[PDB]
């Protein structure tokens, strides 16, 4: 009954300074089993929290619905369906590349229950 | 806040350049905040020039980085900015050339870091 999904959004973006926080993807994390929460932990490139494109720049990610943990991401959440946005800050100086993020999910209990690797690539355009 | 700066792979032969030849190799990256960076050439290579051992100095030229009379500077705030830097087309080149500078970050500089690398024109 668990499952995962993570996809990069529909929203198109252009090479140079953001003006506005900018969704780039997004994750579904699904059990109607009884949980306690979940982690988000990047892996790879990505580890402290990036989208990294294939010459290697880094785009910091953000989420208005996680917390954080030192390098990870989490939340206490026990309803059927979590959703996150991870988007990138309004300011951010931005080149175009095809930026990928890796990471995995972790179902957690009042201890690990479920756990599944996620990648996504987002384009950002020139 | 890391740099790399290395030779490029192409062969250089001695004599007057055909078209514009790459030499060097730059990458400066850093995930903290900053406005842009600074390449200032140090030592024998005041001027922007890179220097055999036999004092024969040839120019740098970069298409990814401004100029400001004697240092190469860039106004970037993504995490990472490369440059190539070549030789031009028309200029004479005879040896071992070594560049040596100092690459900066500014905001006022918050980092900054030597580097130096050696290019071959054979004969």
């Amino acid at each position: 009954s668990f499952s995962v999904e993570f996809k990069a959004t529909e929203n198109e973006i252009v090479s140079g300074k953001l003006d506005a926080d900018t969704p780039a993807f997004h994750l579904v994390m699904s059990d109607s089993g009884e949980h306690k929460g979940w982690n988000v932990r990047p892996t790879g490139a990505s580890e402290g929290g990036q989208m990294v494109s294939a010459d290697g720049t880094r785009v910091d990610l953000h989420t208005n619905e996680l917390s954080w943990d030192n390098d990870h991401w989490w939340i206490d959440d026990g309803s059927e369906r979590v959703e996150a946005t991870f988007f990138l800050a309004a300011g951010d100086e931005v080149k175009a590349g095809e930026y990928q993020f890796t990471g995995r999910v972790e179902e957690y209990v009042e201890t690990v229950i479920n756990s599944k690797d996620i990648s996504a690539t987002k384009t950002v355009k020139e």
